[PDB]
């Protein structure tokens, strides 16, 4: 009963399911997980792939004995469950070193070596086997309105990215970058908040088709924005090369709830709109377990996560395909939204008489667009009550 | 003292002080008001120009003699005045005809008549002498998930953009084109609904050296984002044609309050970033006046926001002219922050051994940054208490 | 299939129904209802009763005669009909005469004459049937600090309502008066935002008993807050005396959607929670059908709104009857918290050695709480999709 | 220039200035602090005391030679630098055994745990001298719907608090109970979110005079409320005990900046509203130094709050000692406001002919409230330009 397979490309974080559950008002409530473990019991539940940050896979200051070592035990984790690695990220946020930043930075020394470290990572992403690339801005703020010149931020993160856009150009590998958006936490303002506003920074590179987005559901809800016209607007733009999924309940902090939970009706109609424009990347949950769990509690919410959307795909196949809904569709006019508005031209729609002249705007005021009968069919193929 | 001059270029909108008082719970106030006595009234402030509705200035409906009667009584009073225009809108969301929106609705008809009356209204602006358009998409939106299909209401929104970029080519005139952002109300989601979707929607388009961004304070506030973020993104990216200047205390309804009020120290830091910058457009307050207040209390907020303006721009220069100011800006690495990251190469980068292997991150690490010296500066000169 | 019938309780508005749909940027674009056909067509929909404002059955500035007639016509659509009136509130907001306020206004006369038109709707209230009232605070509040002082407004909101409790004591009426709180639109700041605030307002009153409150779903959720956690605040209190039903999509402006709109999961536990603790008042939709929709648009929302709210009763109810869901309610350790915590003393707490010396917080801490296994049968209740 | 002194009553506390720096997504950046240390430099820069969680005085699972070893220390720091402790809390939310709660937890020897380590702490608070209680209920709370039942929780809740006051009671101590109020984080949903949720419970326990809140200015702007309205329904309920001061930028996570920064004009109007209401308790600042920062900006983030509380302490006693401000608020009725309504009584209000028959709603409507200007020239006094 709702059985997730790999075919469904439904992927995971290391960072997700091995968190041990310290809120900056708590301590760990988990001990640490080993990857290998983690990769098998995400195996067993039925996943697709992991994503992983470096540090989650090789820890701070270890030798390259060690770091081949747990190389060669992850990959012999993936070889031996059949899992694959499609995103990979780097942790430039954790050490106290990034306190201000990363790309974007007060100390040139310290941008180099988030540099580099994003290089190693790279050359790290590409020898698993990974095809996207995602670089969450998390330091990149200011807590007071003079702390950072920011049209000055903006031009070294556009030298940094079109350094690693560069780099991959003169390797020749075939990773593609995505850039994470997020509004606040840890930061008081977090530089490149919104999806347009990353879409946005997109369009001043100087080689725009190696870089996309990597929104996030509970990222564009601290906001109080629509994430399926976010996605959608990304889609428009063709710049979608990943997405993360998870749930919150309204403007306040990062909670990262499981998939579901939340915006219900925002998360169907997130689905719908997946389903309708044939996204065929990875499903991957950026969630956290809470911290009154146990490990069972954690793969419970990762089996739940996969069962929610699971559940909304069917229930947005069954509101596509159905004749009432189609008639409401027909009714409410949006398949007269979807003809162009002027395509006999320019001095066609000027030398129209009955566009502004003969037109009634009494008799086209008076005419209901019905879209609560519509929303009313939405909400119970939802719920699944239907006469 | 403070007294403001013409040569600051503050305008004002006829809708601004003519507002009569209308929230949704309550009826009107106030009487109408005549724009002739408008303008006079605002000439005697001191004010540089007025903007307008077609229907502020043209009430729906009318005759071609009535409309050119209206046209000519304006142009008195801006002749006998001295008084200019350097900016117009159109009206497209007032009217019931409008209730879904105007360049993306569900009918086609509704569509090409907001475009019609676009064109009329741009015929209309470069006649009195405006050079700058705006178009406020007020009721492009939905309240539910499937009311509307948000790519192909960007397709419409595109098509129309580009059918009023061609028609400004065809007939040569010297406007540009303005797109003023706003996440809701009195929709439930507006389309493009902040400063960077706006640019993101504006480079997609044909022509796009015509378009620009109009934000707004408030509206970006309704949002929790950071205005002089999205005003440094806007001017970074060389696209801030014109700027609307209000107040707003938080997530909540537009409220639309004078300058000043509200985050006093995001305007100082807005004041501080438009004088630094040198943004040579003008200096536009879209606020309301409350239904509590007479005609006296209108011009006294009318006086208010030019005084406010003008303190902050006094307080934001002895900000910027200090040599204390001077020592912490060089204290907390802001000259090292405009220098760039890597001009040595990308192979000079990777060749370089102090980025990664002898870079020592505990002692950059244990490194004080200093901000909130120079934000007590900032507070201590916002203030006027400077020992 | 889920058919509405008048021993559910479910009453709606005349404003509800009859609004024209005059949101502040925009005209009307319903015509105005009768009263009448409003009673008549929520009869045939299958509602219990309606409720009203003064100024929505009888027009400001009437004459008795049309007020009796008024009254007439009104009692003969009720004994046509059979509904009833369980509640009446009155109209302090839409003139320009209470645009300070009503109770607290800052001229006495204006507090007067709010107190005069508040006990002739009172004296209407009793002639036609309603035993609980309704104080709205509108238009109590301030746009800046120092236009209100409030501490004297609270001691003449105190003076007002001990005013009114004293008239229904010497009258000997059998009705009750409810507080609706509202943290903002239309001012700035509301007194009394929460139920919390109207609650700590009703305790220092002369007679307590007499006092409740009537909460809102989207006045509460403008709040940011939880809503099964104030009306269970309110429930615990022993205070609720109605109840208002709407949506809302987070913190922004008051939208008054239809009930199961906007927050499915909270409306979920509301229903649950209310029907666990047996709540017998009337079950009011306070909500506003949009400007898109036709009168046809209007009684299906009225007809959602009813049907939601049995769809969301019968999966609470199969929520709660369930073995497996009460297997987890044990293992979720919700018996032991209805258990009291020190039932044998104080001094046999303070000599209990297991309390805190020969307790094992390691033990004690490394044991899971299982809440997302609860939260995820109560997710498959909710969508239907049980195993 | 504005130097603080012992008489102003400014109070910090422990784990302000010894904040490491731990973020959820980032480790520490600065060493642990000594109290002595703490207490010492707290004593140079010109505090009156310090409050103390127990945890961050004695550390946990110590014995009692260390425990009084450091009450020891800390005593001789207390007599060598002459401060007080006015103010003590516990500690219930670190540790993961209080990771559903504490004195609301589903497990009974959890709850009196708690209950003991409370009354353990409550000892150690009386013997050092602090004669104000704080409990901060902070994982008090769920994250899903049916995690916690509400009722039974405040039914624990209250059972803990009057077993704390029967506790002080029979011990016959001074102390008085502060509850703190948050609506989140670390939780989804705190129970008692706001001061007055606080105060509705404190009206329902056996013992009402020994409790009273203890709010914070960022945890009411996480709400969205207004804060002077907070503080002004508490000091006329007459329960403000102790008060907590920082700041905060909007709708977010709980930033705890210093004080002044974030909403400037609402701690404008909080700062007069204390001043004129002679709040004679201590002035805690419960503020967090940000993570960029030495030990340098934590103690001159310590100097500015004081510094920023003593500017607008000057500027609020300028504000309301001039005769043009007094003059304005005789012209906006404030006096009439501090009338009250009806006492001549309710039948003199009833048989008073002026109040409704003769009374005149549009000569009462066309009169300015002139709001505007007395809140230009609160603007003007805060600014400190005037003319
Ligand atoms: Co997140
Ligand atoms: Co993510
Ligand atoms: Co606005
Ligand atoms: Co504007
Ligand atoms: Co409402
Ligand atoms: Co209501
Ligand atoms: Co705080
Ligand atoms: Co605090």
């Amino acid at each position: 009963n709702y059985q997730p397979t790999p075919e469904d490309r439904f992927t995971f974080g290391l960072w997700t399911v091995g968190w041990q559950g310290r809120d900056p008002f708590g301590d760990a409530t988990r001990r640490a997980l080993d990857p290998v473990e983690s990769v098998r019991r995400l195996a067993e539940l039925g996943a697709h792939g992991v994503t992983f940050h470096d540090d989650d896979l090789i820890p701070f200051g270890s030798s390259d004995s060690e770091r081949e070592e747990h190389v060669k035990r992850f990959r012999q984790a993936l070889d031996d469950t059949g899992m694959k690695v499609p995103m990979a990220t780097t942790n430039l946020f954790t050490h106290p070193v990034f306190k201000d930043g990363g790309f974007t930075a007060n100390d040139r020394d310290v941008r180099r070596y988030a540099l580099r470290k994003t290089i190693r990572n790279i050359d790290l992403a590409v020898e698993l086997g990974a095809e996207t690339y995602v670089a969450w801005g998390g330091r990149e703020g200011a807590e007071s309105g003079g702390a950072k010149d920011v049209r000055d931020a903006l031009d070294r993160m556009k030298e940094a990215f079109d350094l690693l856009g560069e780099y991959v150009t003169s390797q020749g590998y075939d990773i593609r970058f995505a850039i994470e958006p997020k509004p606040n936490e840890p930061r008081g303002d977090i530089l490149l908040p919104t999806v347009g506003h990353a879409l946005a920074f997109i369009e001043r590179l100087e080689r725009p088709e190696l870089y996309g987005v990597n929104p996030e559901v509970g990222h564009e809800q601290m906001a109080g924005l629509n994430f399926p016209h976010g996605i959608a607007q990304a889609l428009w733009a063709g710049k979608l090369f990943h997405i993360d999924l998870n749930g919150q309940n309204g403007i306040k902090y990062d909670q990262d709830l499981r998939f579901g939970a939340g915006d219900l009706r925002a998360a169907f109609w997130l689905v719908d709109l997946l389903e309708s424009a044939g996204y065929s990347g990875p499903r991957h949950f950026d969630f956290k377990p809470p911290r009154t769990e146990d490990f069972d509690g954690v793969w419970a919410s990762a089996a739940g996560c996969m069962r929610n959307y699971l559940i909304l795909k069917e229930r947005a196949a069954a509101f596509r395909a159905d004749p009432e809904v189609q008639e409401a569709l027909r009714a409410s006019r949006l398949d007269e939204l979807a003809r162009p508005t002027a395509a006999d031209g320019l001095q066609a729609l000027l030398d129209d008489r009955s566009a502004f002249e003969e037109f009634d705007v009494d008799a086209a005021a008076a005419r209901g667009m019905a879209f609560e009968r519509l929303d009313q069919l939405a909400m119970d193929h939802l719920l699944g009550a239907r006469g």
